[PDB]
């Protein structure tokens, strides 16, 4: 199974069984000049980007883009892959194991992350997320990246890194834009290695962080739609970008809670 | 050759061709009950504590002990092993480049660092430490732990970690007590890997923090004596220890100053 990409755009393809799909994703660029190219080969997923003549579509957003790939429905594309398992509400999930090897390389002034994400939602399958719904991002990786918002808390997350179990401790950044920005970044970032962890825990610390929101008033009755896993690169001030990844030995392995369990 | 310690004092060996010293080191631990076990068997160094009823000697000073091994002389035991080429002026060192793999193990709640450390001292062979003379310490792990005095400044330096260059940024911690102490930690912790280093780069960084000294009147002419690592443990409310540590592939590469001979 050779997919290829060569300019913006979505397609979904089949890893170790698991259905996903793969973005091309300059969402907030305006104009740009060079080459970008993403590729799955059966055994690994690759992303490269050698462009100039960048331009934000919004300046205020910030980032420039974020080459991806996913499980289950991402809201603002209105696509899921066949055969996902997602969405599901958070309520049911009993845990969410990722598992992923990775690399990124980037041209060392470059804004970028090593960022993964869902959309939690009222709606099981919105086009947009809006007041009452929720953006968490898991940081493994930055470089000349904060995220947005204001830090309000730290918490102690354990992963599994190169098959050692560590603590983690993860900065959580809070925004209130037309939706709830959520980003819990490592404060030690990791550019390269294995990666093992339960995004149930990310759910529990953003769930106890908006315990006293009235905007998010039932973060357990939220649907889990997604689970991206890509780069957020650039700032307005960016022009030319060059930088790309490599990902390996991925595997999901998603627990509800049903009736027979216990 | 195997040493072998259960109980506090100090004992010499050689490793890889390096002469040093191993010492079990319960400083400041008034009693104690339960197992100690300190050993090097010609390719590594172990220590294992299972010890209980634990009070402080000098509650004030706040770790309970600093099991480990050094290169060179130690003011405060008055000893070296035969055939180190420490003590040595800090103007003299070029390079002082360490390496060592290492494994810490401890109790989840256990107050613990794994500290390496040197004391410069304004003669070659004192036997203790006062104004005028330095403490460095670097910290490569901490648990439950934080060091001495208060953070004045950040540093970036770099090391090996399991054979890939890094840049670590490290809080300096200083205190100005019956000696200066100085204490540089590594931002994110390690308890169990392979590093590499400068310590020349920690004096460099010293140097110029004790630039504007009234206490350290002249750094470079201080004496790098010793090159200690292990890890300090507990607290005053600590009443029972139980951790351990293994360090392999030990090796150190001192680099003096050339001299150029003047007719005067
Ligand atoms: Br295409
Ligand atoms: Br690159
Ligand atoms: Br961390
Ligand atoms: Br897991
Ligand atoms: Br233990
Ligand atoms: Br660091
Ligand atoms: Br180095």
């Amino acid at each position: 199974m050779v997919v290829l990409m060569t300019k913006p755009g979505t397609s979904d393809f089949v890893w170790n069984g698991i259905p996903l799909s793969m973005e091309l994703n300059l969402w907030n660029i305006k104009e740009y000049s060079g080459s970008v190219a993403m590729k799955f080969d059966g055994e690994k997923i690759t992303f490269d980007a050698d462009i100039q003549n960048l331009s934000p579509k919004e300046p205020e957003r910030y980032v420039l883009g974020y080459p991806e790939f996913y499980y289950g429905y991402k809201p603002w594309e209105n696509h899921t892959a066949e055969g996902s398992k997602l969405p599901v509400p958070v309520s049911s999930m009993k845990s969410f194991s990722v598992e992923v090897s990775f690399d990124i390389h980037h041209e060392p002034s470059l804004p970028l992350n090593f960022a993964m994400e869902t959309w939690l939602t009222r709606e099981k399958y919105q086009t947009e997320a809006s007041i009452g719904d929720v953006e968490i991002m898991v940081w493994f990786y930055f470089n000349n990246l904060t995220p947005g918002g204001e830090k309000i808390e730290e918490f102690t997350i354990p992963f599994v890194l190169n098959g050692e179990s560590v603590e983690g401790t993860w900065e959580l950044w809070l925004a209130e834009w037309g939706w709830d920005y959520l980003a819990f970044r490592l404060k030690c970032p990791v550019k390269k290695g294995r990666v093992k962890f339960d995004v149930r825990h990310f759910l529990d610390a953003a769930g106890k962080a908006l315990s006293s929101s009235a905007r998010v008033k039932d973060f357990e009755d939220l649907y889990f739609t997604v689970w991206e896993i890509g780069t957020e690169f650039g700032s307005p001030e960016t022009k030319s970008a060059q930088f790309g990844w490599k990902f390996e030995n991925f595997s999901i392995d998603l627990e509800v809670r049903e009736h027979h369990h216990h």
